[PDB]
């Protein structure tokens, strides 16, 4: 035997990369070592435990916090594998993100991923280097790694291209969540906000009622997909640290039980140790090393992405808004607004240099489909226009919606003839969020101005565009007659008007034909 | 449920009366796991069940 110090048995063993984040099971079968039949033993908090002499026990009762946290799958995916002694950029444990995260959200886009771990190391285990090991290679082991006539492509499916050599024994909490940040009043961060949710589930914090922390948390639970993963520790404890009763009973219990349920729990920058190290010849170790990248190249395709977020309906019923008539203007002004339902959202006016009760377009109107927050409500309302000095009995005025922090408007709204500055009423008009979105490059195809209603202040519609954007039917006030807008004027609506990706929308039929190519949506 | 008029009351009730748990019979030692401690609809589950013992 081995001995009874937890984690022993999972010393030296191959270990599948592509599986799950420092667990036992992610062990592959055989044993790569003999590691000497004498035994140490070592007192841990009052208890007697054995282990091979040819194994250094460490041990250090404590707590590393870790967060790998990122708004990009692949970059989450990057991050988790760092500092575990895999050489190379790979992206590791490919078999964790669908423990710690549904399929959805894998490939739905606008989603933070974060992982949030709590280990609680007991001690360490480490072997020795490539070199002493080399002669307590098992037999079969020996003739496989070190026979030239087995591929590289065997070798790694029978023993794994990296065992274990150094392992953290205890047990973890994986706190992973898959956050929709756009809904989740976004000041304080996201690995923060995380950290703090963790942390009070657990009691090491508790979270005053009431209190700015509360909201966001709050928050991000109900804005997020949340699970726990225990590795080591007592058994179906997660559901009540996660849910159930009492939370920080449960997870005291979990804590207070690791020294009878540890297990390799975590991963160390000398954890996994390639098996090429330990081939004799250094012909063997560089063909085992340079078969890696294959071995590797089904783990590392990039996850599918939904990057197609608003359906777009292009053809709405246009109803019309108002007509500059009684302005004093030299030209017609007509403006149409789109209805709207089931959840599809204005995101401007159709504006026409005429008087007619027909649309000559259509404004499009778009819908939240994954429910992302890619879509909110703006602010508040500000004029870029008004006939104050024209004398006209009636008003008539251009607005802008005032998007919230992050978000973009697409297009001005008129208000022509009415009784006072009354401001649009529009319940289902929606900013844009920033990412969807393209700054506004050109202003074309002017639709109106004010000239001729005699008002101090000025103004022009024009139409907005983009390199990707989609060709706008929607306009943008102007607060001058410059005739084409000089990049002051685009510069103007930087930050406040843009334009909407063509990668971002799609249609009732492109988005049927894109979401069958995903599976489980 | 949270937000409740019973709520209310019964929080009313609790904040304002001193109040004791005394159990005759059943399994000893749950009435302050069940009156405060961690887990107490767990813990009277374990009292009504043991009745027999």
């Amino acid at each position: 035997q081995l001995g009874n110090l937890p984690g022993v048995t999972s010393m030296g063993m191959g270990y599948d990369v592509n599986g799950l984040y420092a667990s036992p099971e992610s062990l592959l079968g055989q044993p790569l070592f003999d590691f000497g039949g004498e035994l140490d033993s070592i007192e841990i908090e009052g208890r007697s435990y054995t282990f091979p002499r040819s194994m250094h026990v460490h041990t250090y009762f404590h707590s590393d916090f870790k967060q790998d946290v990122s708004k990009e799958i692949e970059e989450y995916r990057e991050k988790m594998s760092q500092h575990v002694g895999v050489s190379g950029r790979y992206k590791l444990f490919s078999a964790s993100l669908s423990v710690d995260f549904t399929t959805t959200d894998q490939q739905l886009t606008e989603i933070t991923y974060s992982s949030t771990r709590e280990a609680h190391v007991l001690w360490y285990i480490s072997l020795p280097g490539a070199a002493t090991l080399r002669s307590m290679l098992r037999r079969d082991f020996r003739d496989d790694l070190n026979n030239p006539n087995m591929p590289a492509m065997e070798l790694f499916k029978r023993y794994g291209p990296y065992y274990i050599s150094e392992a953290a024994v205890g047990g973890r909490l994986d706190y992973s969540a898959a956050s929709k940040t756009l809904k989740m009043d976004s000041s304080q961060s996201l690995s923060t906000t995380a950290e703090m949710s963790y942390k009070a589930l657990v009691g090491e914090i508790k979270i005053e009622h009431g209190s700015e922390m509360e909201k966001q948390v709050n928050s991000f639970r109900s804005n997020s997909t949340i699970r726990l993963t225990a590795t080591g520790g007592k058994p179906g404890m997660t559901d009540r640290i996660l849910h159930g009763p009492d939370s920080q009973q449960a997870f005291s219990q979990w804590a207070e039980s690791l020294l009878d349920y540890a297990t390799l729990m975590d991963f160390s920058t000398e954890s996994l140790q390639p098996i090429w190290a330990l081939a004799d010849k250094p012909e063997r170790r560089v063909e085992l090393e340079d078969a890696f990248p294959e071995f590797m190249k089904q783990s590392q395709q990039s996850i599918p992405k939904v990057d197609k977020v608003l359906l777009m309906d292009a053809r709405p019923p246009m109803v019309k808004a108002g007509e500059d008539s009684g302005s004093g203007a030299s030209e017609d002004l007509a403006v149409f607004n789109p209805s709207t339902s089931n959840g599809y959202k204005m995101v401007g006016q159709f504006g026409q240099r005429n008087h007619a009760s027909v649309a000559d377009g259509h404004a499009p109107i778009f819908k939240d489909l994954f429910d992302l927050g890619v879509l909110k409500a703006p602010v508040g309302w500000q004029r870029v226009w008004d006939d104050a000095g024209s004398g006209k009995s009636k008003d008539y005025a251009c607005w802008r919606a005032i998007p919230p922090q992050g978000y973009r408007a697409l297009g001005d709204v008129m208000m022509l003839a009415t009784s006072g500055y009354n401001p649009p009423n529009l319940p289902d008009y929606v900013c844009v969020h920033q990412s969807l979105c393209a700054d506004v490059q050109t202003l074309q195809n002017r639709v109106w101005w004010d000239k001729g209603t005699g008002a101090r202040k000025d103004v022009s519609l024009w139409q907005p565009g983009a390199a990707g954007a989609v060709a706008s039917s929607c306009f943008a006030g102007v607060p001058n007659y410059n005739n084409p807008p000089n990049s002051g004027d685009i510069e103007r609506l930087r930050g406040s008007i843009a334009c909407v990706k063509t990668s971002a929308i799609a249609s009732m039929q492109e988005m049927k034909s894109m979401l069958s190519q995903h599976q489980g949506m």
